[PDB]
This record gives C-alpha cells, structure tokens and sequence, in this order.
C-alpha cells in the first residue's frame, strides 16, 4: 500500500501532523521500513501500525481536499508540459518553465 | 547580409573568450568596431565571402555555447527578478545599493 | 586525488563543454564516488591513465572558470545574498528572491 500521489501528499502536508500521526508513516514514506519492520520496531502489531497509517492517510486526503496542493501541483506541470511542446525552440519560455517547475517542486 | 542583434552581440560578450582567435577576429570587429564585411576582408587580405561564413560559423558556435550554459537567458531572469524586488521595495535604500551591485557584477 | 567543493561546482558549471572522454572519469568520481580503482576497473585501464586524464580536466575545468568566472559570480553573489538575508531575517518575499536567484544557479 504505496502510491506517488499518497507519497506526494505527505510531502505537501508532513508539516502539518502531529508527532503521533507522523511517526509510522515517516517510517514507511521516507525512511522505507515494511510494515512489518515499524512493528518490530516499537513492540507493537503488523495491524497497528497497518491502522495507524491508514488514519494518517485520510488525515492526508482531508487536507487535500482543503488546500489542493497535490491536484494544482499536477495540473501545472501539465500545463508546463503543453508550454514546452509548443515552444520547442524558445529559450526565454524554456528557462520560465525551469523556475517555475522548481517552485512547484519546492 | 548578417543581421546584429542585442542577443548575439551579448552572447559573443559573454563566451568571446572560449572561442579560437580564428573564431573571434571577424566577429569581433563587426560588433564591437561596427566594420563592414569589405573592410575586415580588406584589413585580412581575404574575399568578403570568406568572412561572412567565418562569422556565420561563430554565430553557430556562441548559440551552442548558450544553449549549453545560459548566461544570456540567465541574465535576462535576474534582470527581471531585480526589477521586481525594486518595484516591491521602492523607497529602500539598502535594497537598492544591493541591488545596483548585483546588476554591475552581472554587466562585469 | 583531494576532491573539493570548488572543483565539484567547476565540474556541475562547465560538464557541457566537456567531451565525453573528458568527462567520463571525472563524472563517476565526482557525481558518482567512485575511486580510481574503481574507475580503471570499469574501463579496462590503469589507475595512472585514470589519474592523468581526471587531472587534464581539471586543469581544463579551472580554464573555463578562468575565462567564463561562473562559479567565482556565484561565490560572489552568494555572499551578497547572505547579506541581504542577515539584514532582513524575517522578511519571505526577500528570502523567496534568494532562493529562485540561487537556483537559477
């Protein structure tokens, strides 16, 4: 149970969680532990942590439905896409793609 | 006929010195001493035909050195981005001096 | 051979002008950590001809840097963009500008 978009949306709003909802799921997102290894980890079972995370994760896609990072974070680089498609050639329009590209990946 | 244009006369600024003496002497003297074809063939002892496709190759290669490494666009960018933060910070002094030293470092 | 921050960022500037037998080595040292032994080891060759041509580049690279000065600019402004940010530590849209102009480079 790994995904880019749930991916995603704990990079935009991993600030947001408290410490007991982040714990388990920065394990598993960023660090890359199983399941299996965050419940050896704190004495704790598979399921429990299974559950835990899954609550982050509505957390998560609450929060998206509130702000739209992730959904908006998309749509541009499509956009940006359509831009350089059409602009092959341009190195003005290529260099704006760039910056803005790496304020949407910041 | 070779058109001038404020982009390559600023990329031949910008990457005059990666280019061979070959490569520069021509090019040279047709932006920044403002000679004609005819002249630069007469000073050389070449044909004008001579010197406008050595000029031409040059221009090739100061588009491949941008494309390459983006000093031109880059400088247009900060230029741009200057202009933003004077606009946002009008009456602040610092900001302008800092501003003004920046843009110097830019034009060397 | 002492690898450093300067010639990192030479390499990071100038790769593009390289060619790939200019950079192939360097690139795996640099970008990649790999050592001369493991280099020589990948392209069938001796660690010397790996140290002679990672040194050819680099004296290539600090000539582009020479000519072109990108990275002393950069060195440069930074220090202009430390001062700016010490001198208004708590102002975004200042410290936004920062950190587009340093990405740009």
């Amino acid at each position: 149970e790994k995904t880019n978009r749930m991916n995603a949306l704990f990079e935009f709003y991993a600030a947001l969680l408290t410490d007991k909802q982040m714990n388990y799921i920065e394990l598993y997102y960023a660090d890359d532990y199983s399941l299996a290894e965050i419940a050896d980890e704190f004495g704790v079972s598979r399921q429990a942590v299974y559950d835990n995370i899954k609550r982050t994760e509505k957390i998560l896609e609450t929060y998206e439905m509130k702000l739209h990072m992730y959904s908006d974070y998309v749509v541009r680089s499509e956009i940006f896409d359509d831009m350089i498609a059409h602009y092959p050639h341009d190195e003005y329009l290529q260099e704006k793609i760039s910056i803005l590209t790496s304020i949407d990946n910041r």
